[PDB]
């Protein structure tokens, strides 16, 4: 039978994130960057969520994804705290790192490999070369040098 509306959760809490950032009008704009990588993983998550025949996601499966949620649940459950100009300041201040998502980047990586062992073995896909790699967490260093920036522009009109 399966739970069914619990599987739509693993492909939304992605795109959550993605909407979520759309509208603050903060750092988190540059967020979109760490987005575009997670969007594709649901990628495939959609496809069998609708499927050309009666699908059977067992619960072994499901276990997976649950895992997968849990770290798109952080990504925008700390862009929430960010909402408030003086939070996301705070937070800052005591965070040590102009990333916002800089563990975030590597905890999606551990839970989504986690499903590229199912999807690797009913998709028969590689789920690795294509999306992971090497260099992750360097790249947001290279947007968070704009995100600096962003603070500074603040004060003129
Ligand atoms: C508060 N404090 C911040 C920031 C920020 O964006 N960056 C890059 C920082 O380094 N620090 C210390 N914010 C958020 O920006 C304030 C928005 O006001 C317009």
């Amino acid at each position: 039978g399966s739970p069914g509306e619990n599987l739509k959760h693993i492909i939304t809490l992605g795109q959550v994130i993605h909407k979520r950032c759309e509208e603050m009008k903060y750092c988190k704009k540059q967020c979109r960057r760490l987005g575009h990588r997670v969007l594709g993983l649901i990628k495939p998550l959609e496809m069998l969520q609708d499927q050309g025949k009666r699908s059977v996601p067992s619960e072994k499966l499901t276990t997976a994804m649950n895992r997968f949620k849990a770290a798109l649940e952080e990504a925008n459950g700390e862009i929430e705290k960010f909402s408030n100009r003086s939070n996301i300041c705070r937070f800052l201040t005591a965070s040590q790192d102009k990333i916002l998502f800089k563990d975030v980047n590597r905890k999606l990586s551990d839970v989504w490999k986690e499903l590229s062992l199912l999807l690797q073995v009913e998709q028969r896909m590689p789920v690795s070369p294509i999306s992971q790699g090497a260099s992750w967490a360097q790249e947001d260093q290279q947007d968070a040098d704009e995100d600096r920036r962003a603070f500074q522009m603040l004060r003129r009109d």
